[PDB]
């Protein structure tokens, strides 16, 4: 049974009928209802029950075939699934043989039916066909659920994927729902909804790099939205934001793609409590519009293991990164983190642990490294806020009010990664160590206002509320190598 | 007046008051109302009626200034009321109420403590009792060039038009989310980078695949996938790219929106967008007639009437009634080419680069058809087969498909056809991924793609595309 030889035969099947005088492809057929509204319309009829007067043009593509005079099929339509009885007594022989119309059918192929609503003696509901007419064949062979499993091929082609494992469809389904409810949530709150340029001369991260044939100028896709969204504030677009494809020209991981989905919006006098409060009413309220509970379980560590719960009833813990690393470490970080006697304690403390260094050595990323491994995994049975990190690695917050050398910032963590980024801007232009990107300076000296800005990142979201453990599982089509 | 010294002269200032134990961009303002609600809050109150036992914490821009009486315009979220800063309301123990309010420039950003009223001459107005500064404007910020694209910003403060043509635009993606949404369409997201990407395109390195990618110039093709998917009302809002030529209707970044509808034909496409742009202008302007400054703010304006239905002129038929000259077949036959640059030379109309059958017609269509109808909309139909290689044959027309393209002013802003299912009259099947699927089986299925940034100038009276991208590129 090989596949190239099975094509070639309904290859050879296709040019037999346009041969013999029918159209395998014809142009227009006239559906009067789909499958969900056939499904809502009749799911409560008896056993056995038929309504032979009403007739009705239905559509889907036949996913199982099985053999004399009764034939059954399967339908599925718009994710689900309806029995096709074909008995011979109903068949309008008018249009043809009965035999013959239903031997040429395969799994796969689509089709439209005339027919009309029931139920069978065993109980099930199903259409009735009186004519079946091929739309548009399945050339080649479907697999059963198995065969993607393993392969990548539920990557390389998507719709086989969304055909054989109805698991793909809810992840995908729920990934839209998860952004129309941000999007009708900031809507509700009066955000304004903006397009950001994806190219820019000026761009952490390396940048895609392209040219612009017109201007013969080298363009940069955009890191970010945080720039552009900043200079509608200070055009008086007090709540804006943007949902879209950012890039990151970086290597790919489970949790990273160079392209993928962010939301930032700017908060004209928003504070830290605000993006605070925004934060744990956004997670709450979506998975609880997604679940009708706030407690989900998610498989940590992969489907052939026991998940664990996530409670996402607010409010989360706080946990502040420097005085949470100098509490399981045993140590007091200075005053200069950058100091060299700073520095060289936070080096220590990675070779007695054991840990990654984080060569290039510095500062930033060594705060980072000791959080990765002793803060961000502090808990897994809740979300939790990393806050209050050090101006050293976040130039554009506002510094703390009452502690030195830190900021208003905020990182809200599930199962260990991060998933949300906020802060309140720095709007001293006198402060602002940059500014001594150029149009952001500029922008700044016509008055930027007190701003609270937050991003969330809508691949990570997604994957925890589906119940992946890949960023390849939630995005329609990963890029790829050839 | 040197801007130059009038922004020294205003950072002298910033370090004068930090230099005087006063932060002029203090942490944070608890503000409790903004500048809209207190408008819809207050606005029905007598003349001269004051409510001063109400306290209002209140945020906004001076943008005009005016010796123990002040008054002051402020502005938020596009709206406006006026500060009446009266000797008697300050509270004297919190500063000086002249050193105050005579630091206030226009643009600064000011916090308000203060009660609601209108003043004798009705105007709605906050009353002050104490007026912080949270942020300066250090420039000097001109009364009513390519600042405006630049420094947006600049141009959203001072011309009230400007938010509002962006305000309608944001509202016009609103009505089209929402109207595919409630006839069951599924919103998706496809790649912005592809290996095989007609038009110029963009191209880029990926650093850890070591590839060139292209900037996908279309959504098409790994939507229709989705079809195949069993997706089967499915679409996408958002850019394409363009690697071409800057012009007042073409911008190489633009906002596309493309939907595919499985079972859907010719009518239905026609139907979807004649309800569409009728229930779209209707649902922003009360009434199906607006006007719009063709010939520029200069000129007199024209009405387009937005009424369905709109005529459908069919592209090869048209264009014999009117150049009296029959186009043979094989619209690519050397012969029927050579005539189409004839008709383009007896006319003096400029010959397409390059001078192909499908760039000939559409030549023609754009000269003798595309501006016929310009005082409502219309469509082109029936284009032959070798303008649409992915569109289906048409059903009795031979040579020809069952595309319609939708004309505003001649300006093309809608295009649609259904789908070529039949992967054995796929000439291009000789991207690579698109072939094997037609191989699963797509059920016949309508396409429409629409023109976002073009829609959006007609329906906000602009001539060139930059008035309405927040940011368009420019050389620096
Ligand atoms: C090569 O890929 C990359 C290289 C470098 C950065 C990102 C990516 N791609 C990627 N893909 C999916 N999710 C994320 N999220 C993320 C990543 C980093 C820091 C914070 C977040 S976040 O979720 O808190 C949100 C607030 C952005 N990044
Ligand atoms: C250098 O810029 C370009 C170079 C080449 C193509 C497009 C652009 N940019 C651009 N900018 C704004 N609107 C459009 N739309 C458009 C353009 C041409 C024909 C039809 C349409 S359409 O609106 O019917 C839509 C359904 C495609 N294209």
């Amino acid at each position: 049974v090989d596949p190239r030889l099975y094509f070639e035969n309904r290859s050879k099947f296709i040019q037999d009928q346009k041969d013999k005088g029918i159209n395998p492809y014809p142009h227009k057929f006239e559906r009067t209802i789909s499958i969900p509204e056939f499904i809502e319309k009749y799911k409560d009829l008896g056993n056995g029950e038929h309504l032979e007067d009403t007739i009705l043009n239905i559509t889907g593509r036949i996913m199982r075939v099985s053999a004399q005079k009764l034939r059954f099929f399967d339908l599925v339509g718009d994710g689900e699934k309806i029995q096709v009885l074909a008995n011979y007594s109903f068949h309008n022989h008018e249009k043809g043989n009965f035999a013959e119309c239903y031997d040429k059918i395969r799994r796969g192929d689509i089709v439209g039916i005339v027919g009309f609503p029931g139920k069978s003696k065993k109980g099930e509901l199903s259409i009735f066909p009186k004519e079946t007419i091929l739309l548009s064949a399945c050339l080649h062979m479907l697999p059963m659920k198995y065969g993607l499993k393993d392969t990548e091929i539920r990557y390389r082609q998507r719709y086989l994927d969304l055909l054989i494992n109805e698991s793909s469809r809810h992840t995908f389904v729920t990934r839209t729902k998860i952004i129309n409810f941000l999007r009708n949530f900031l809507n509700e709150r009066g955000f304004f909804e903006v397009e950001t340029p994806m190219m820019n001369l000026i761009a952490n991260a390396r940048p895609f790099i392209t040219h612009h044939n017109d201007l013969d100028l080298d363009l940069y896709l955009r890191i970010a939205t945080e720039l552009p969204l900043k200079m509608l504030i200070v055009g008086g677009i007090d709540k804006v934001y943007e949902i879209g494809k950012v890039f990151r020209n970086e290597g790919i991981d489970n949790t990273h793609n160079p392209e993928f989905t962010s939301c930032e919006f700017y908060w004209a006098y928003a504070d830290y409590n605000d993006l605070i409060k925004w934060s744990e009413d956004f997670f709450s309220q979506l998975v609880y519009h997604l679940f009708g509970t706030y407690k989900i379980s998610y498989n940590k560590d992969g489907p052939e293991n026991q998940p664990i719960e996530i409670d996402f009833t607010p409010p989360y813990p706080k946990v502040s990164i420097v005085e949470e690393i100098e509490k399981v470490t045993n140590t007091i970080l200075e005053q200069p983190f950058d100091s060299n006697e700073t520095i060289e304690k936070m080096i220590n403390i990675i070779k007695e642990h054991k840990i990654e260094l984080p060569n290039p050595p510095t500062a930033a990323k060594l705060l980072d490294q000791l959080a990765s491994h002793f803060i961000e995994n502090k808990y897994n049975d809740k979300p939790f806020f990393i806050v209050e990190h050090p101006q050293i690695m976040s130039p554009l917050a506002k510094y703390h009010r009452t502690k030195p050398g830190l900021t208003e910032r905020l990182e809200m963590f599930i199962c260990g990664k991060e998933v949300l980024n906020a802060y309140t801007e720095l709007n001293d232009p006198f402060k602002q160590k940059e500014c001594f990107d150029s149009a952001f300076c500029t922008s700044l000296e016509y008055g930027l206002p007190p701003t609270g800005g937050l991003g969330l990142g809508i691949d990570r979201i997604t994957m925890f509320l589906t119940n992946k453990n890949s960023i390849k599982d939630v995005i329609l089509f990963p890029t790829m190598r050839p």
